[PDB]
């Protein structure tokens, strides 16, 4: 029948009871997979959040049991890390012609754009020709914007690394997806695997291989699945390589921004950082050398939570302004800066947020008397600010800025990473009672602007905020247990996800969680046979624009009823939460 093609590789939901027996839980891929730890997440407290996210971002470092599947620190991932180093090396050691990208989608890409800026940096304040790159979907706009829909093609991808790649002979090309998902970087790699006298392909993400996505791509003949299994096939003969460690469910199921996130930074950043270090003092690089890093790394999630009491506080105030219809600002300074923007602006497709309810803040770029004049008018009693900073900056600039708002504001509250024995001079102390600083003590720093030091604060901020940001939107009733039920479809997993949460959430098959969802994205528009075997860009495309779609189209299911009875019933509730609780009762 239509839509059996479209619809094929879905995995049918089980019977109750069955859905360990059924072989369903072990298909869904590692960073879909509802964490454990979260069942409750929608109970808990704000402390307790806390403990819960700040216990699955640990996950990172947790190490392989005795039969299942690598980790971050099994000898199989590190062998791979020593290998692709090695591999950075070969380009370190002549850098005319030579180039790295580091490419990927929506949160994949931020992470690359951020990474590629610091490695330049590093060439840079040596006098070395800076050969780090980045790619993000949809052109370098995405870097900083909500924009969802471009990961989904592969063509794209490609064109932007041909662009990239032109006069060059030897180039290594990153791809990143934390679901070894996107279409995007799926171009890429088999365009590589294409032309290996000139590319090495090296793809990073957190799924084994046997759970890449496996669905179609509109404008490609090859799977993820296909093409990752390719190059785990050009690995023995070191033409290509997969780092892909698992790190356990996010705690907010599919939201790979979060973990995924966090992991691409703490696996690049402790490799490249290795690859160069080691070239200099004419060493290969170790399995010993990453450790150093990783350790380091794995430290910071102690330190950081080390704070858990004063980052629950400041989630129950973001979590109450926002109760309040007011707003929420992230004011930072460099590269923290930026990670409070690319948060903001992640609340956007993850909450349904408007761009104001989490906005971020750099010295988006905004100096200093240019967010006395153009913000600070309009701001209220009810908003929090947030500043970001570290006790190197600019703190004139700072005191200036905190003082104004004062007035305007008192929910203020601040994250400041300091060096050990560094002071916080007396004014700003004064301002802020409760505040959060993190101290890191002393390191061994071996280049010019101790990268690490950046690495390690970068990497707690966005533990920080990604937590903040993420639980204060729990304590506000829009997360349904561990899983966000009310996403706008914007691309093509979104549009697998929605489907999937149908059928976890009815419990009924997967041709009347289809038949539901079409109609509920189409509507007013009646199921036809162009529809059922239309494919999902016209349904991502049609869904992108509406609102309420999962909701309407779960509740649809659970009646039993027609969209019109589900709409007519949805407006007639309080919320869409309570509505879609009653419903589940
Ligand atoms: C936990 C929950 C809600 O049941 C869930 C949520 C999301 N996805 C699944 C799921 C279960 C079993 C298999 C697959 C496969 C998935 C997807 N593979 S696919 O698009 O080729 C095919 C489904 C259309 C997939 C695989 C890897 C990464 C992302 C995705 Cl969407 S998601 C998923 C389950
Ligand atoms: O790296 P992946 O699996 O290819 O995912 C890439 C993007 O879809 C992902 O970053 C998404 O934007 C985030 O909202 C996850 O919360």
């Amino acid at each position: 029948m239509p839509g059996t093609k479209r619809f094929q590789h879905v995995i049918e939901t089980p019977e109750p009871g069955k859905w360990e027996l059924s072989g369903y839980e072990a298909a869904v891929p590692i960073t879909e997979k509802s964490n454990p730890l979260t069942q409750d997440l929608d109970k808990a407290d704000a402390e307790n959040i806390v403990r819960l996210l700040g216990q699955c971002d640990a996950e990172i470092f947790q190490e392989e049991g005795q039969s299942t599947y690598q980790r971050l620190y099994s000898e199989s991932i590190l062998t791979t890390m020593v290998q692709v180093a090695g591999k950075v090396q070969e380009v370190l050691k002549e850098p005319d012609g030579g180039l790295v990208v580091l490419s990927g989608g929506g949160t994949s890409g931020r992470m690359a754009f951020l990474m590629s800026v610091s490695f330049n940096q590093l060439m840079k304040g040596l006098g070395q020709k800076p050969l780090y790159t980045y790619l993000i979907a949809g052109g370098d706009r995405s870097v900083v914007a909500s924009r969802e829909g471009t990961e989904d093609s592969a063509l794209h991808g490609i064109e932007e690394l041909k662009k990239v790649a032109a006069g060059k002979k030897r180039v290594i090309v990153i791809g990143i997806s934390v679901g070894l998902s996107a279409p995007f970087v799926a171009g890429q790699m088999d365009c590589c695997m294409n032309n290996t006298a000139v590319f090495l392909p090296v793809l990073v993400g957190f799924n084994p291989v046997s759970m890449a996505r496996n669905d179609p791509i509109e404008d490609w003949s090859s799977t993820f699945r296909q093409v990752a299994e390719r190059m785990q096939k050009m690995q023995e003969k070191q033409k290509a390589f997969v780092l892909n460690p698992a790190i356990g469910p996010e705690g907010l199921s599919g939201s790979s921004r979060m973990k995924g996130g966090s992991a691409t930074k703490i696996l690049l950043e402790t490799l490249l950082l290795a690859a160069h270090k080691t070239v200099d003092q004419g060493i290969a690089a170790s399995q010993r050398c990453l450790l150093e890093i990783l350790r380091t790394f794995e430290r910071a999630h102690q330190v950081t939570y080390s704070q858990s009491p004063k980052i629950a506080t400041l989630m129950k105030s973001v979590s109450t302004s926002l109760e309040k219809k007011g707003h929420v600002y992230l004011v930072g300074w460099q590269t923290l800066g930026i990670i409070a923007i690319m948060d903001g602006v992640e609340c956007i497709h993850t909450f349904g947020a408007d761009f104001r309810d989490v906005r971020g803040f750099l010295i988006f770029t905004f100096s200093q008397e240019d967010f006395l004049t153009s913000i600070l008018p309009s701001l209220t009693e009810i908003d929090t600010v947030v500043f970001i900073f570290t006790l190197d900056d600019n703190l004139t600039e700072v005191q200036t800025i905190v003082e104004q708002v004062k007035e305007k504001t008192n929910h203020i509250q601040a994250l400041a990473h300091s060096t050990v024995g560094q002071t916080l001079p007396i004014p700003l102390k004064k301002l802020f009672p409760s505040i959060i600083s993190i101290t890191w003590p002393l390191l061994f720093f071996e280049y010019e602007g101790n990268f690490i030091q950046k690495f390690q604060r970068e990497l707690s901020t966005k533990w920080v905020l990604n937590t903040v940001s993420t639980g204060a939107h729990v304590l506000l009733g829009k997360i349904l247990q561990n899983h966000m039920l009310d996403l706008r479809i914007s691309n093509s997993k979104l549009f697998w996800r929605a489907l999937a949460m149908l059928q976890r959430f009815s419990g009924q098959s997967k041709a009347r969680c289809i038949e539901s969802l079409l109609r509920a994205i189409h509507f007013p528009q009646p199921l036809s046979d162009d529809i059922r075997a239309a494919p999902i860009s016209c349904h991502v495309q049609v869904a992108h624009e509406k609102e309420q779609v999962i909701p309407i189209a779960l509740l649809s299911l659970l009646f039993r009823c027609s969209i019109t009875e589900a709409q007519a019933h949805l407006a007639a509730a309080p919320s869409v939460c309570e509505a879609v609780r009653s419903a589940l009762a």
